[PDB]
């Protein structure tokens, strides 16, 4: 979804290194 | 569901880690 | 069932992450 | 079983960590 | 059997963490 | 046979948790 | 045999875990 | 998609390094 | 054999816990 | 793509670290 | 043989493992 | 051949646990 | 290609050292 | 390559170290 | 190769340990 | 090879020790 | 090889050490 | 072989302790 | 062998320690 | 055998608590 | 064994202690 | 056994914190 | 059983510490 | 059980962090 | 439970620390 | 749930330490 | 959320000092 | 996002500290 | 980013030092 | 990059301390 | 890189003996 | 490289000191 | 190599108490 | 080699005390 | 070796003392 | 050995304390 | 051995001390 | 074994002292 | 045992506060 | 144990402050 | 226990600092 | 508890230092 | 709580330095 | 929260510098 | 913040100097 | 900041001792 | 900086003697 | 850089003191 | 360098003290 | 270097008692 | 070396002092 | 050595004092 793109700009780190994990 | 986009803005950092694991 | 809904919004942390972890 | 309601309200973090594993 | 449900009520965590690993 | 009932009040931790994996 | 049932009251942890793993 | 790139100037150390493990 | 329950009273942990584990 | 060359030229050591374990 | 029954007596942890291992 | 049995008596302990493992 | 060789020249320890990990 | 025997006179320890890992 | 040997003579330990392990 | 004794007579402790871990 | 007795009697700690642990 | 035993009456602990582990 | 034994009665902690270890 | 006997009246602490660990 | 019972009055700390952790 | 509850009133602190971990 | 009840007002800081490790 | 809030009103320190940590 | 908010107004430091650790 | 933001203007230092810790 | 920059001015130094840890 | 740099320019010693560690 | 250099310039000791550790 | 050079020159000790670190 | 020499012959303690460390 | 020799004849204790932890 | 020894007559203390570190 | 009896000794108290650490 | 024996007449404290630390 | 003995009559004071840490 | 019953009756205080740490 | 309560009634302060650690 | 109520009452400080460090 | 109490009421200072140091 | 508020009105200063150490 | 606000009049300097220091 | 607040304006210098210790 | 600068205008010397110890 | 500015102004030494400390 | 440059000039000892501290 | 050059010159003792510490 | 050489005519004591402390 | 010759020479007691704990 | 034996015949005290410090 | 039974007839009474501490 | 015993008749008090601190 669009969900991950909100998860793009959280503010944490390991959140979007799990992103980035994901892409 | 639309539960996980209520995993999305918890305000946890492992909650939305493992949300950005599943997506 | 709806237990989930019940352990979403549970206080902990771990809980919540096993919870993503199965959505 | 109901059992498993009566294990969604025990109040241990590693309990309801497997109960979310198994809902 | 029953003898799970002895097991659903014992004081330990362990204990119940694999109750709730088999249910 | 009835062994596993007296695993079952064993006060013993590990071997309680074992019996819950076998039940 | 019978020598199981001796080992359910042996004092170790270990030995009664493994026991409870074969009943 | 896109996303990535902007992961590619996210200013943080740990969000880069799972980029380039996932380039 | 009988070795068994020679191995059964071997004052060791680890052998009597690979005893109950072949009986 | 070109990307991973923008993350050659990164100013960070575990971001180049991980861009040689990925080449 | 009865070479097993010499590492039945062996004051070996592991050796009187593997025997009970292979009996 | 016989060389086992000169392995029974081998003062090491992985090499009698070896042996114990193929008799 | 030949941002290795990039990477051989860059004056960061671990950055060399992954880099004759993977040469 | 001959990139390797560039990283063999090269004047840190953990590089050379991690060359005689890949030789 | 024969760079190995020149790592044979390297003045460092941590090398010559590392060459060591792979001989 | 013959580096190898090279390593037996070199006046460093961890290169020994690693031979011996190594022969 | 024989080498080994040579690291038998090497008047180092950690050398014998790691020498008993590969006989 | 018999070295082991030269290493039962090494005059160091460390080896002792190691020749005890491995016998 | 009866090696162990010698390591029974020998007066150090450490040594009788990995003794006890494996007995 | 009946030398961890011998290794129960062991004067020493950390002899018994070895001991004590494997029985 | 009984020995664990001599183990259980042995009037040291670490020994009861690790009597415990075995029960 | 019973002598779980012997440890439970030992009068040390040690003792019973190892019995607490092991119930 | 219950004997963690009487653990559970045991007048000392780290048994009761261990006894909320373990409920 | 409902020990765990008679640990909740514990006056001490130590026991009601590790209460936290379990809840 | 609800047992976590009469922890987080809690007095002590170390208290609402663990709590803030698991929410 | 909210009760991170009451640890959010909690007046202690180590209390919002780990509130940034976990957001 | 938002809180994360309600601790990034808060007027204390190991505050923003782990909000710098996880910015 | 661009909190980071309004923690670049914190007249704190470990806050910057900690963002150099984090970029 | 180019925030580095900035902390490259910082007139701190701490920080230029952690700036060193992340280049 | 280049800014490791710049901090090569940097008048102090544990910047140049930890740069050596780096290199 | 020729840094290193650099820092070989910078006339502090701290450099040069972190210097050596990594040669 | 020759420069741990320049090292070698360093007039530091400290610098001597870690060229000896290194040869 | 031969450093060693010339570290070996090194006048000072600290030097050849590290020499008989790593011999 | 042969140098650890020429500081065996060597008129001073701490390296014969490193020379007793490492035999 | 045997020097171990010239320094158990080394007429220093501190040697004799390292020497009964490694016997 | 027996030269602990000859360590256990050493008129010096830490010298026996070391040997009493040893046995 | 009974040396530490030698040392029980040793007139030292720290000797006697190190004994009642290891009884 | 009962040569502690010979320790228990030694005449000085930190042999008793030590007693009590070890009980 | 009961030895440590004869160490309850003895008329020392520093014993007692041991005894009451370990109940 | 009750000997807690009767060190609660010990009229000295040292004492009673190990006694809620320990509770 | 209640024994703590019996602490907490002794008259001492060290006692009641212990006190609100463990509150 | 309540007893923190008991020692927060304690009319004592030391005591309520501590409680500043535990809240 | 709001007890902080009245250890902000205790007359006493060390209770409201260590309130500025934790805010 | 805002107590700090109440501390801020303490007229107390090691007030104000815990206060710039935390800012 | 800015407060602290205020304490560079502040008119005295021990504060100043801890400011200098934090900068 | 620029305030160290104020904290450059200011016309005490300690300011400017602990500045040259933090450069 | 510059900064630490200007304190370089700075006719105080213990100013320049910080400065030597950090050069 | 060459300001330590500035530092090495001082006329003071305590600067070259510590400057002979840095070389 | 050789500026600690030139502080080998200087006219200072405390200078060439320093220099001697440096050599 | 030799100046430590121009610091062995250096007229002053503290000197040589630091040279005999270092040798 | 020989230098120090050159300090060992040093007419100073400090000299050999610290000879003495060191042999 | 032997100059100990030379600095055993040593004229003076704080010679032999020191010697009798190191025997």
């Amino acid at each position: 979804p669009e969900a991950l793109e909100r998860l793009a700009a959280d503010p944490d780190r390991e959140v979007r290194a799990a992103v980035a994990r994901r892409l």
